[PDB]
RNA sequence: GAGUUUGGCUGGGGCGGCACGACUGCUAAAGACUAACGCAGACGUCCUAAGGCGGGCUCAGCGGGGAAGGAAACCACGCG
């Protein structure tokens, strides 16, 4: 039964600097910064004229980070909130997230020549043995047994941080 | 002023159309062949890759999630 604990499996946060150009490489640096790894970009799939994008450009960026250092870039981010979720922002298969309004709530100082961005935290959790649908061969499906559902996601949340769930 | 020519198919001929070379499905009666100015369409091009080969991947769509974000922006999990 050390073969049953969650952990942080992955950890996504990006950022919509709708139209490309100028205003991508300021957030660019903010998320290489944030983390220190170089972010990947993005590209639109139609053209909108609503909303004002062509078929072929970018539009975001994003990372992915794992291991103890995405552990506490977690909980950094949370404490801008008061260590409180709504209950309604779990899902069916162990997955929660948030939104962080002003860049300058977590870290890095104002120099404004970059101005302030919203972020998205995304966070997956897991137990030992996923690899057994990702690797290359024999490549299976998981089990019941394993597989975090959302009420067990909660309660490994009022114990890490000691959150509260709102409604 | 001289010599000569001014196609064919066709429910008569002419006007119109091309069933005049040629591809796909049906008419066609469970091997092949099989008619009508029968039905529904397409051809006289286009491509230094839209050709050849190695490697890595999965598509249309649906379900639960995520600051401004809405019917439609992008991230990402579970199925397909």
């Amino acid at each position: 039964n050390p073969m049953r604990e969650i952990s942080i499996k992955k950890l996504s946060i990006h950022i919509c600097a709708r139209e490309s150009g100028a205003k991508l490489d300021r957030a660019a640096k903010v998320l290489e910064q944030l983390t220190g790894q170089k972010p990947v970009t993005s590209k639109a799939r139609m053209t909108i004229r609503n909303f004002g994008i062509r078929r072929n450009e970018k539009i975001a960026v994003h990372v992915n980070v794992s291991g103890k250092k995405a552990y506490e870039l977690l909980n950094t981010a949370l404490r801008v909130k008061e260590y409180e979720l709504k209950e309604s922002c779990f899902s069916n298969n162990g997955c929660f997230g948030f939104g962080i309004e002003e860049h300058i709530d977590l870290g890095l100082k104002y120099d404004p020549n970059i101005g302030i961005f919203g972020m998205d935290f995304f966070v997956i959790l897991a137990r030992p043995g996923d690899r057994v649908s990702k690797r290359k061969r024999c490549k299976s499906r998981v089990g019941n047994k394993q597989r975090v559902y959302a009420e067990d996601a909660k309660k490994w949340f009022v114990e890490n941080f000691e959150g509260v769930l709102v409604e």
